[PDB]
């Protein structure tokens, strides 16, 4: 009884003898086996329809089929999830715990079908014989509302690669009920909605009602000097109940685990209250508890949200560390071996409280010496940093932090004290250094606790996400920490993406082409991306290029089908002429620095130029020869209160309404916006891409994984020389990317000249800003804040500066693609051929060998 | 696609031809079959552990096993739920819809094991081979928090019988999240707690996320004379989502359905609000919606609750009628045939709005003539009335009703108008009749709508729950209605209980005995309870009686085991001597008229008598000879604000603390209170019963089904000549029940004399009232209101009057049981032998033949 993920070997050798031989024989002659053949899947599927779902052939529809098929696949997974967890218990290897505030998991079923050792075609077969089109049942699955942007997607890809590599890793996070939110574009505006992804339960979790951790907030420390084992007599306690998500690996039978926490009240219902008619309060406790896992990134733009964000980050750090030390004590190993057995990765600053908490439990509960405990903490953590600009670094104010977490404030003051002593002993008399490098920021009037500095001081390794970013954190925001610790502590591991979701799941038709040309029927190239350089040989010969183009044309058709479906059966994109239609997409977070507005100003410019040309008596054959057939695809969500980002979404929608419906330019240009862009939409959108925009102001992006997703699928980049664009260029060659705009050196000066020595706007740009001051007749000055930020508030994101360069590169793109497609297709094949360094398997190799010092146990 | 419970035959003959023969062959070669053998169940079970629950042999504990096994059985059920629903669709028989505000379903697994055509033993076998004790896994199941008292349990039993009989019936109700509440006795007090029965989901439902009915509140009617099709432009809309619970029948493969509604907001999350930091309001709608199915019987003792109760009753009437007319229209039959096809039973007044609603939809939406519609309404409904005292008849105030339901007020005024005309034409010049029989009560200052009168006027049949009740409603509260309608309309169908839960589930050991003795290996007697009269032959012979008693002893052990478990391993009841311990239980709603206080006053009396006896130098052999070993088992819940009922629970607990721990009486008396008495507890508690108390003031109980449950299990009744006691007595014979106390004739006079001509309290009673004015040292006047109600406020429930009679009958009981158990055992065997009329199968036969005019379609 009692232990769900592994019996220590000894326990099993004792227990086994007290079980009567008949029980052991029966259990053994009826133990579940994994599917070995399609019939096996059919039998599980039909039994779940008839028994679980209490349904029959006559009313098992596609939602039923998905529920049943998911239940069958999870059954198979559980068998290997149990074996793997027992192997690690029996073999006690060093383990990796990956703490991330968001895991952008996407949809689980097809990924399980691909990472299945004995196949999508067998299951595909089996389902079709029972009456089901796999693709129709695949669509019934809601994307897990467990993450949001690239931070979470990086945690997701990693989790996959660790499982493929048999690395003993677990991810810990939160089980958000409602996602971050979900986007509807109502009347050209974004309206936020609850992302109801658990409405019909969730067939992939294991709810572990058995694992319930208590977590405490507020209270007081009573000793009756901080260094000593103190007692936190807290004021509120909530419960963390775990939910296990199994994680398959490609070709392994090693299934690793994601453990997410849901917050529950200590007292569900209060009958006293209800019976006295105080109904609202009888359920009050329940309400408070559930706030903590209700929504991702709760609005912290006011005290209550600042509090809830901290409250949530403590709850997950607390419960996860608890579960991480519980498992350790089954080893019965001495605390001094904890660093040799546990590696915890802080994916960004959000889990830094885990440092302060391990110190808190080792000193207050476990009674170690403050200094012996701190040595263990130090050797256990490592921090990945994703921030460029110092302003985005997380700080908490002392009043709030103290009130909510009294003992953890005490330990942060202690930690900082000894660190600042160590600094004083290394740089005698350097007064200002002590102020700058301190964890507590002495500010007016609220002192802050600088979390990123606490994370450097508590970790044995910090790393950036791309080489240039890494150089930059040693050179800029963490310079003093490099002086005191030495360059050694600051590493780089360039980000990457998983081949199985982003190439084999998202683009099967290309995955088959490669397995055909390179003659690799076992898809071994997904484990060894290095082999894709062989595609370079076949760059020179025609039938291959025809083949390569066809894949991309069929992929374009899928996207077109999606836009039609999403437009209630009406097509937006003109399907005839599609092979000569350049699909140009910019799908990412709507934010002024991502410069979606630069891209829109470029669209309006081209449109204005086309229209003017027609009216000056050119035939469309003449206009089309200069501005050929294009579809601009935009997708992404704005934060709920970012007014300017929400304006940019309305503006894209307005441009689309005038241009898409303007007969005169006869379908030479269309603008489309995809709502509630999530991973599944990105799996349809990315393999269809002819060109993808990666145009942020230079110097603003640290890495950038969707860039890599476009490259792995033969898409070309038009981008700024920033972020992941720089490393893409290194690997695939400068001659294959379309770079433009200013470089970072010139950014601070061009910014200065804008205010204290202004030049003027280019006529091109001035034509579009006057033309929107597009048309918007109902409110002919709605788009004014945007125009006036460029035209009157120093144009901080350099739209004016890059406008002409951007347009010049687009003239290039257009001629390349339409008029000399064999040159275009060579850029695409070579992209593929050299994308392999960005495989998240290589990121996990690097992390395992330099930071975690972890070996696979498979 | 789309229809979940049956394809009209035609639809299938058409569809079938379009399915390719290979799909049809595959589907057909992999269609789930029902378990035919234990291996079949093992395979489903292991697969659910490994796959659904992602677990393994090494960590599949009992919660896991239950979850898995439940899932396997539901799977089997679903196969026949689907067949049955399709048969009815194909055969279009008249259907019965049973509307009930509460369905006390209890725990579903074992019931399913028993009502399983090919067995608990096969499953049992199978589980044990895998490592599981059935009984350990059975306990993991929370009792469905879907009902509360007998009203709901009547609906539950019915549902079972209809299913066994192949009667085409569906039950409609609400899916309460939190039950009514759950009771913890903290410090001897009841503390209400949320009944968290859905904490780990619910493996028996089918969540039909597909069936979502809108329901509307407030608003206005706009015509721009009520008679006409009017438009209700309501002000709030909530959603009703169905959850299907399959309902097996014994030996049938006919599985019928319970459809429960959950209220959902029309808008789950409001991102606008959230983003503005108005977090609280962003989720506000959700909050309001969920109020409607959050809790059963919401506290209506203030406007807000009056409102919520009406709100809830409308929601369920509305959604259910909707679902009932929807299914009707698949028949494509004329509205004039609705009465020939739908029979809707109003289980009590709570669904009377269904009348007004069917009239509302037939007139406003379906556009029938007010008078033609009304004729259909009339012929469709029948009302079972469960109320004795007119005061408990539901009325709603016009302001509130009107405000919440404006159109339904209009129709109620109309309905009433014509009815009152009809009355005037039948009784010219009878002025006051018109006032009395009216549906709208002209009162100060708020006019009420008398729901029960509306229900009479809208039904074609009204029925009481027991013959005497029935006569009484014709004679009293509904007399004028009998004058005007004629006796014919007022029927009786005495209530009853299902044999399979209350005998075979709750008491297997007896069910085996009967199958052994009557040589009926097939348990056919559960279908034909009439055969149990054969047990009467075996009344006379010893081995049988030994056998009969053994059963009851083992059953008592079970209860004891329960109380121990519930007392943290500490036993309360002394296990040695158990066969001579009379288990005397009164498990029911704590209410002054149920007279638990009479029973407690009787316990304290006996204790005071015992103690006094000991102190007067009797040896316990002497005390024991007079007051033999008894365990009073109390169980039941008080309403949250019923101060006096809550006092009574403290008082029972106080008594138990003094008596149970009083060494002196050496275990001759124990008082035990079982907290949070639900059905499962009642399935352990009832077969263990030696005697059960049914002691309400005479004239206060309409029927009373636990009484029958006790009878079916050989328990004897001590009761008032009231309620179901009267019919129990008829059937099993007066000589087998212990009746006492005043008769109803005498109640009004005894009551009068209490105030305007008082006699004095019996000394017996005065001893106990002074003794509690038991001990309670901390607050030596806590129990005063109880004492002063009897002693100074006319003792309206006749405790004083019946005290002595009660004690006298107890003396009888005690002697019968301890000293002449063969006579006791004959009462028990004969009880059994003649309990058969109270089989809910016979209730359902009667209902089917007189009221519903329904035939089985099996
Ligand atoms: C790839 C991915 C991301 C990360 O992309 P960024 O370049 O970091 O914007 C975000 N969202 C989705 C849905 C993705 O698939
Ligand atoms: C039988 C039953 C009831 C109905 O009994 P009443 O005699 O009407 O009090 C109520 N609750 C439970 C748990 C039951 O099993």
């Amino acid at each position: 009884t009692r232990r769900l993920t592994g019996f220590l070997p000894q326990e099993i050798k004792s227990i086994d003898t007290m079980i009567p031989l008949l029980s052991r024989a029966l259990w053994n002659k009826h133990q579940v086996k994994k599917f070995n053949k399609a019939e096996d899947f059919q039998d599980r599927f039909i039994d779940h329809v008839e028994t679980t779902l209490a349904r029959s052939l006559y009313n098992c529809d596609d939602m039923v089929a998905y529920e049943a098929a998911s239940m069958s696949i999870r059954d198979n997974l559980v068998i290997d999830w149990n074996k793997t967890q027992q192997k690690f218990t029996t073999r006690d290897p060093k383990r990796v715990y990956y703490l991330s505030l968001e895991f952008l998991m996407g949809r689980a079923l097809d990924n399980a079908l691909i990472n299945m050792k004995i196949p999508r075609e067998m299951i595909k077969g089996a389902l079709d014989e029972l009456g089901f089109k796999l693709e129709d049942v695949l669509d019934q699955e809601p994307d897990a509302g467990l993450g949001n942007g690239g931070l979470g997607r990086l945690a997701a890809c990693f989790v996959d690669s660790m499982a493929t590599e048999g690395i003993p890793a677990w991810g810990y996070g939160l089980r958000y009920e409602y996602g971050i939110f979900a986007q509807k574009i109502i009347d050209g505006y974004q309206v936020e909605t609850p992302d109801y992804w658990l409405n019909s339960g969730n067939p992939w979790e294991i709810e572990r009602n058995e694992v319930q951790i208590p977590v405490t907030f507020y209270g007081y420390v009573d000793r009756p000097t901080t260094l000593s084992a103190s007692q936190w007599i807290g004021g509120e306690r909530v419960l963390a109940v775990a939910y296990d998500f199994p994680v398959p690996g490609f070709k392994t039978s090693n299934v690793n685990n994601l453990r997410l926490w849901q917050a529950r009240p200590t007292t569900e219902f209060d009958l006293n209250k209800f019976n006295n008619g105080d109904y609202k309060n009888s359920v009050a406790q329940q309400q408070r508890a559930e706030s903590i896992t209700a929504v991702l990134y709760p609005n912290d733009n006011f005290a209550q949200g600042k509090e809830l964000r901290l409250k949530q980050q403590y709850f997950w750090c607390a419960a996860s560390l608890h579960d991480i030390l519980r498992r350790f004590k089954k080893s019965k190993r001495p605390w001094t071996e904890f660093p040799d057995q546990v590696a915890i990765q802080l994916n960004d600053t959000h889990p830094t409280l885990a440092i302060v908490e391990l110190q808190r439990v080792l000193v207050d509960l476990e009674k170690l010496d403050w200094h012996e405990a701190w040595d263990i903490v130090t050797k256990t953590f490592a921090y990945t940093n994703h921030t460029v600009m110092q302003e985005a670094l997380e700080k908490w104010p002392r009043r709030l932090f103290g009130h909510l977490l009294p003992r953890h404030l005490e330990i942060i003051y202690d930690i900082n004290w000894f660190f600042l002593e160590d600094v004083a002993k290394k740089f005698p008399k350097d007064v200002d250094l002590l102020s700058r490098i301190s964890i507590i920021e002495e500010n007016s009037p609220e002192r802050q606790i600088r979390m990123a500095f606490l994370a450097i001081v508590g970790s044995h390794k910090v790393n950036g996400v791309v080489e240039l970013h890494s150089e930059l954190i040693k050179t800029t925001i963490f310079k003093d920490f490099i002086k005191f610790y030495g360059p050694s502590k600051f590493v780089n591991v360039t980000n990457g993406i998983t081949p199985r979701r982003w190439l084999k799941q998202a683009n099967p038709s290309l995955a088959k082409l490669i397995s055909e040309t390179l003659n690799d029927p076992t898809e071994e190239y997904l484990l060894d991306m290095a082999k894709l350089t062989q595609l370079e040989k076949y760059v020179e010969d025609k039938e291959f290029l025809k083949k390569w183009n066809q894949v991309k044309l069929n992929n374009k058709i899928r996207l077109v089908d999606l836009i039609k479906k999403e437009n209630d059966g009406v097509d937006i994109i003109n399907r005839e002429y599609l092979d000569d239609t350049l699909f140009d997409m910019q799908v990412k977070r709507i934010h002024e620095y991502k410069r979606q507005q630069l891209n829109v100003f470029g669209i309006i410019y081209r449109y204005l130029a086309m229209k003017n040309m027609l009216k000056n008596g050119a035939s469309i054959e003449e206009v089309a020869r200069k501005y050929p057939r294009k579809v601009s695809i935009f997708g992404g969500k704005s934060a709920p209160g970012y007014y300017m980002a929400k304006l940019i979404i309305k503006l894209i929608n307005c441009v689309a309404d005038i241009v898409n419906n303007d007969e005169s330019i006869e379908h030479l240009l269309k603008v489309v916006f995809v709502a509630d862009y999530n991973v599944s939409k990105a799996e349809i959108i990315i393999p269809a891409s002819d060109l993808s925009e990666h145009i942020s102001t230079a110097g603003t992006e640290a890495s950038g994984t969707s860039n890599m997703k476009f490259v792995m699928n033969g898409g070309l980049i038009i981008g700024t020389v920033d972020g992941a664009n720089v490393e893409i260029t290194r690997e695939i060659g400068e001659d294959n990317v379309f770079l433009f705009g200013n470089l970072s050196e010139n950014v601070e000066e061009l910014r200065y000249n804008h205010q204290y020595h202004p030049q003027d706007l280019p006529s091109s740009l001035d034509s579009v800003l006057s033309y929107i001051e597009q048309f918007s007749p109902e409110n002919p000055n709605e788009f004014k804040p945007l125009v006036d930020s460029i035209k009157y508030h120093g144009d901080y994101y350099l739209v004016s500066d890059d406008f002409e360069s951007y347009l010049a590169t687009h003239e290039l793109v257009d001629q390349e693609f339409h008029n000399q497609r064999s040159e275009w297709l060579k850029k695409s094949v070579l992209s593929l051929a050299n994308v392999g360094f960005f495989s998240s398997d290589r990121c996990i190799e690097e992390y395992s060998d330099t930071i975690w010092n972890v070996e696979p146990v498979t």
